[PDB]
């Protein structure tokens, strides 16, 4: 029998990343007086995927939606997220409604975007057919490439980019100010395992040995969640790569209020951040896994997350071939920063927010699956809903606990992503001299 939930209930959130801070904030705002958040790092965490100078936000509605319940759930998440990016003062300053370009460069990719993304959407786009159509979405001198074989779609409003790092900091700040307790650092906040009494989770044991007891334990640790609970293959830690190119104080002025340019098989980039003038590029691919035997001594293989402020040279290559099609004049610029970035993919890349059906006091909130950052303002809300057993019908069944969809899971399934070798890649098959070497020299 799980304890009756009230505002006095001591709550623990494991993980103060994108989803953790969002939850801490929402719990605070609802009247919960006893919320403690645990993280092995101070905000922003160096391993939190939400720690990026920028991420893409997009919201689309559907024609129908009875035709695709997975996607109808996503609109529900994003309709909420967009509204909050525009009205909630904690999040508002860090949304940049600059627009979103989705595109490809081969017949089958372009037809894919037409069929899966554009046709089903109630959104009205501007069809980009030529190299001038791409170049003229941005000020003179920003896009200067030939865009070979490229065809795309511009989405003006209800899409843009977000300063995820700062918004995560802003939410942390407001949660902390409304009275949430943040235990962020090692060993105090580094949770090494959960705590069981009578088949349920009574709290969290951290690396310092203390058992933090709670009536409800919320687990939101991103890629790290896999090594804290048996998720039954429902979470694939996968990594993606990014790198920063620093701009000059003179040239950087032209790269302002730029719409997100995404080619689903080459990558995307976002406008230079206001602080360091750094321009960010991700080479799009199905992702990097780090295949090792699981930490629990099996012959089962797993993707184990590690941290690195470098990227494989093969990713720098893919980034620069992207640069070359779009902004050739920046193609041979030296990188100023790079790192690998860890998320968790579910078998269908819908979120995982549910009470564990064997430990009712545990609430997992994980599996952002590449689309979790934009949800920042409001994800904590649906998480609070789930906790408060009122997760609305439009999403409940889609994001529920579902280990049967991960039976016989192919860890190398491309999960609707394209680019590079068009296969899942493995960090183990990348040499130690085959990474970038940023600084110095
Ligand atoms: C390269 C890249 C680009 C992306 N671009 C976008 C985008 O444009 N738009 C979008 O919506 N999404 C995007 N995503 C997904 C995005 O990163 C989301 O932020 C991700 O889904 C975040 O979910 P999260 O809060 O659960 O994880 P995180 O933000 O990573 O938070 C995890 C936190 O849990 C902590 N933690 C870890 N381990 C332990 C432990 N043992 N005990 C306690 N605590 C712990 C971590 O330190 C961290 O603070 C992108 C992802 C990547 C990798």
């Amino acid at each position: 029998a799980p304890s009756i939930l009230s505002t006095e209930s001591s709550i623990i959130v494991i993980g103060a990343g994108t989803w953790g801070c969002s939850t801490a904030l929402h719990l605070a705002r609802r009247g919960y007086k006893d919320v403690t958040v645990l993280d092995p790092h101070p905000v922003p965490s160096p391993i939190a995927a939400g720690n990026d100078i920028n991420k893409i936000m997009e919201h689309s509605e559907l024609k129908d939606g009875s035709s695709d319940p997975r996607s109808a759930a996503f609109s529900t998440f994003t309709r909420a997220a967009l509204k909050a990016w525009k009205t909630d003062p904690v999040f508002q300053p860090y949304f940049h409604e600059t627009g979103f370009i989705i595109s490809g460069h081969t017949p089958a990719l372009i037809d894919h975007i037409r069929k899966d993304e554009v046709e089903p959407s109630e959104t009205n786009f501007v069809k980009l057919e030529t190299a001038e159509d791409f170049r003229r979405t941005m000020p003179p001198g920003v896009l200067t490439g030939d865009f070979p074989g490229w065809k795309g779609w511009l989405h003006k409003s209800g899409a843009g980019w977000i300063h995820a790092k700062k918004a995560m900091i802003s939410a942390f700040n407001e949660a902390k100010r409304l009275g949430v307790r943040f235990v962020t650092g090692s060993p105090e906040g580094n949770v090494v395992s959960l705590v069981y009494e009578d088949g349920d989770v009574v709290g969290a044991r951290t690396a310092d040995g203390r058992v933090h007891k709670a009536h409800r334990t919320i687990l939101s640790a991103g890629a790290g969640s896999d090594s804290l609970l048996d998720f039954k293959k429902q979470l694939r830690p996968t990594a993606w790569t990014l790198c920063h190119i620093q701009m000059g104080p003179e040239e950087v002025k032209q790269y302002r209020n730029l719409p997100v340019l995404f080619n689903i098989a080459k990558g995307f980039f976002m406008e230079p951040d206001e602080d360091k003038h750094e321009l960010k590029i991700c080479d799009e691919h199905p992702g990097y896994c780090n295949f090792l035997p699981c930490p629990n001594r099996p012959g089962q293989e797993c993707s184990v997350p590690f941290a690195k402020h470098q990227i494989p040279l093969e990713a720098e290559a893919r980034a620069r071939d992207f640069l070359h099609d779009t902004m050739p004049h920046l193609a041979d610029r030296p990188l100023s920063f790079a790192r690998i970035c860890w998320d968790a993919d579910t078998p269908d890349r819908a979120f995982l927010i549910d009470r564990h059906p064997e430990h009712p006091s545990l609430l997992v909130a994980v599996g952002g699956s590449g689309n979790g950052a934009m949800q920042m303002p409001t994800i904590g809300g649906f998480i609070a809903d789930a906790l408060e057993s009122k997760l609305q019908k439009e999403v409940k069944d889609i994001v529920r606990w579902r280990p049967e969809t991960a039976v016989d899971r192919d860890w190398r399934a491309t999960q609707n992503r394209f680019g590079g070798p068009d296969r899942i890649m493995d960090f183990q098959q990348v040499g130690e001299d085959q990474w970038t070497k940023i600084g110095e020299s």
